[PDB]
Order: C-alpha cells, then sequence, then structure tokens
C-alpha cells in the first residue's frame, strides 16, 4: 500500500484529549472482557472438535 507522505499530515491542534480517543477505540474493539468470551467460544467451536477428532483417536 502506498499511504500518503508523512509531510503532509496534519496534526499540530492534536492534544492529549484526542489521544483519549484512540484509547477509547482500543477499548471498545477489545470489549474490556472480551478476550476470555472468545476463548471458550474458541473451545466451544474448534478445540472440542479438535481434541475429539486429534486426540481422541
Amino acid at each position: 500500500i502506498t499511504y500518503g507522505p508523512i509531510e503532509t499530515v496534519d496534526n499540530e491542534e492534536l492534544t492529549e484529549a484526542d489521544m483519549l480517543s484512540f484509547i477509547s477505540a482500543a477499548v471498545n474493539s477489545t470489549g474490556l472482557i472480551g478476550y476470555n468470551i472468545k476463548s471458550f467460544d474458541d473451545l466451544m467451536d474448534n478445540g472440542i472438535p479438535q481434541i475429539v477428532k486429534q486426540m481422541f483417536n
């Protein structure tokens, strides 16, 4: 990918309250709890069948 040249980016007015927005985006994507829910659902969907087919023979 040919990203735009870094000389043309406008950030002079970027503050710390603006970076708190990036913190908010990261937390919203993560969900603050999600990882264990995804680990359990991945277990249920892939792992238990995978353990059955590959480890229970």
